[PDB]
C-alpha cells in the first residue's frame, strides 16, 4: 500500500467528470486498496478516484464496521426518495463545512473489481456519503450545492 496525496481544491482535476473504468486490472485493484487506507488514514468516510489525480468513476465509502467498506465503480443512482439536510465537509476542502440537502434513501447500481454489476440501497449518513463520492466522478463538488456555510 502507498498513502496517496489527497488533491485540495486548487485544482482543475477536481471539477474533470471522470471517464468509466473498462479494464478490471491489477492496477484497478490497487488503486482502490492504496485509497481506502489513505482515506482512513486522512478520517474521511469516503474518497473519489479525482481526488487522489485519478479521472475514473471508482469510489470507496466506509461509514461503519458492520455494513464495511463499499468499493464502487461506474455507480449510477437507479432512484433516489425523501430528502435528509445535514453538515457536509471534503477532504479537497480542509476547514470547510456547510449545510447540504440530498436524497435521503437511494438505489445504487454499480461494479466490483471484477466488473459484475451488483445493486445497492442505502439510506441516511451512508447515502449522504456515496452522493458525495458520486458527485466527484462527475466533476461535482459539494460546494456547488451548499446551502449556507457554518460559522
Ligand atoms: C458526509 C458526506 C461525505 C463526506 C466524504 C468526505 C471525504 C470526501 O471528501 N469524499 O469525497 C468526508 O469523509 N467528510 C468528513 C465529514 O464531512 N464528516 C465526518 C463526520 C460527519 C461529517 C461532518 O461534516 C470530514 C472528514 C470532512
Ligand atoms: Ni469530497
Amino acid at each position: 500500500m502507498a498513502v496517496l496525496e489527497i488533491i485540495k481544491h486548487p485544482n482543475e482535476v477536481l471539477e474533470t467528470p471522470c471517464e468509466r473504468v473498462i479494464n478490471f486490472d491489477k492496477k484497478l485493484v490497487k488503486l482502490l486498496k492504496d485509497m481506502h487506507e489513505t482515506m482512513l488514514i486522512a478520517d474521511g468516510v469516503g474518497l473519489a478516484a479525482p481526488q487522489v489525480g485519478v479521472s475514473l468513476q471508482v469510489a470507496v465509502v466506509d461509514v461503519d464496521d458492520d455494513t464495511g467498506k463499499i468499493e464502487l465503480i461506474n455507480p449510477s443512482i437507479l432512484e433516489k426518495r425523501g430528502e435528509q439536510v445535514g453538515p457536509e465537509g471534503c477532504l479537497s476542502f480542509p476547514g470547510l463545512y456547510g449545510e447540504v440537502e440530498r436524497a435521503d434513501y437511494i438505489k445504487v447500481r454499480a461494479q466490483n473489481r471484477r466488473g459484475k454489476v451488483f445493486l445497492l440501497e442505502a439510506e441516511g449518513f451512508l447515502a449522504r456519503a456515496i452522493q458525495h463520492e458520486i458527485d466527484h466522478l462527475h466533476g461535482v463538488l459539494f460546494t456547488s450545492k451548499v446551502t449556507r456555510y457554518y460559522e
